[PDB]
């Protein structure tokens, strides 16, 4: 019998009012006998029908694999609403059902200190600009570089640690050519967080 | 005697309602000898106190550098209106004076086309996803890459070109991994203009 896997818009999704979060509902494993899957959407427990499902696509396994796709508005995934997904096909015995929500957690809005390279860095080739992020609920989280105009490559992020007091932080690194930090060049971390202000914060950082 | 320069915000900053804009006024070439200088911010002939300036800070000439930012309402800057930076330095004949605007002109809006890589260039263990942005003005534009919810790494983008019609284009080219591009992974060129429905659109494009 077939397989629901459920999936989450990705955070920065719900955090811009300009683009579009989703929910899919992806089944997998539906047999060639009855091709053919109903798709349910409740949004708190009320049946929604803006979904917009695909067409079924076969798989080199011999078995369909079909998504149905919400569009949910970005206030009612931040406030807690709970989207659940029901299939009906003929060969399982009772529909199953998925259902995801935003994680919950009272919220704590994040600190966000820029640190400029240490001086013992300075003899070396690239240097590295870091970004304190500390203090923030729950874990979902964005953080990016730029700089005077576009976005950075070279950058990694740490996996939010839990702190001693419940919260979380993380650092971002950034590394550059030290040419670009010796000319005065202005690099910048910004962070998208349901606690900030307006869902973002920027903090610049320059020599 | 002192220079004087003043930049614009970012075209991303004036777009998206949850970052935040700000005009900059640097000021270099200051003497020790007169080193206090002071800003005076108009916008459309008005006086104007939210500026904030930081102290000066001393290069490597033992010339002194000056920065003023003002923020902007995004509305004020969409519609027009001028940003004046009177600045006084007890060394100049006469206080100096600039002003910046959005770029005047009738709002086009951009067509945004994915073109996937060239037959010939999947010899390659890399390949170039190509983004087409024409038909837009102003110049004013911001375009990003990015992959299941992540910024993507590489990609350049052309400068703006005047088109023969009046209007501007430009290219963006992502450079992947063969294996990506061959998997099916969904990759998407989403782009940040004033005449876009919500300042912002996004296309996708994969095998
Ligand atoms: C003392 O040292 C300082 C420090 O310089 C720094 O250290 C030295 C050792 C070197 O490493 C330098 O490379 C390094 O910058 C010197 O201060 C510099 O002084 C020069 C000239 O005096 C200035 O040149 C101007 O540069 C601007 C662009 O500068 C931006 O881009 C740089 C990126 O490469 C960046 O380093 C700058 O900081 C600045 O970056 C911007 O910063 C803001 C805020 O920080 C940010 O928000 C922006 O996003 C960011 N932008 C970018 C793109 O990064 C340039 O625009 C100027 O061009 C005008 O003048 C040119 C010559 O006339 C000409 O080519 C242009 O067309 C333009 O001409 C003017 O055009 C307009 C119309 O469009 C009109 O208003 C005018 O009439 C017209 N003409 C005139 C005459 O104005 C110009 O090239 C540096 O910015 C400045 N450095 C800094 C950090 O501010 C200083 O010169 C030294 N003193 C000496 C040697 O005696
Ligand atoms: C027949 O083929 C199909 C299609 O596959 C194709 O053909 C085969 C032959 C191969 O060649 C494939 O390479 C080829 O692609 C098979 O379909 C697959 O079926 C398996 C399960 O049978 C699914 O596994 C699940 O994977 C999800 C994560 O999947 C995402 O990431 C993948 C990259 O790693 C990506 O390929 C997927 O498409 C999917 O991508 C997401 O897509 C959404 C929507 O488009 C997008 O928004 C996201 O951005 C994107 N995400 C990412 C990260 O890219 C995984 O979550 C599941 O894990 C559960 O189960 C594990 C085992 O128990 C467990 O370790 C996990 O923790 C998790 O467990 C569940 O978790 C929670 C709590 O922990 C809870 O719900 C449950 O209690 C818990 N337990 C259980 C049991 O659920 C899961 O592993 C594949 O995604 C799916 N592939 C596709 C493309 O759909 C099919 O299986 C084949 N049939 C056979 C062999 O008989
Ligand atoms: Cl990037």
């Amino acid at each position: 019998g077939p397989s629901v896997f459920l999936f989450p818009p990705k955070p920065k999704d719900t955090l811009m009012i300009s683009r579009t979060p989703e929910v899919t509902c992806v089944v997998v494993d539906v047999s060639h006998e009855d091709p053919e899957v109903k798709f349910n959407w409740y949004v708190d427990g009320v049946e929604v029908h803006n979904a917009k499902t695909k067409p079924r696509e076969e798989q080199y396994n011999s078995t369909y694999r079909v998504v149905s796709v919400l569009t949910v508005l970005h206030q009612d995934w931040l406030n807690g609403k709970e989207y659940k997904c029901k299939v009906s096909n003929k060969a399982l015995p009772a529909p199953i059902e998925k259902t995801i929500s935003k994680a919950k957690g009272q919220p704590r809005e994040p600190q966000v200190y820029t640190l400029p390279p240490s001086r013992e860095e300075m003899t070396k080739n690239q240097v590295s600009l870091t970004c304190l992020v500390k203090g923030f609920y729950p874990s979902d989280i964005a953080v990016e570089w730029e700089s005077n105009g576009q976005p950075e490559n070279n950058y990694k992020t740490t996996p939010p640690v839990l702190d001693s007091d419940g919260s979380f932080f993380l650092y971002s690194k950034l590394t550059v050519d030290k040419s670009r930090w010796q000319q005065g060049n202005v690099f910048s971390c910004s962070v998208m967080h349901e606690a900030l202000h307006n869902h973002y914060t920027q903090k610049s950082l320059s020599l």
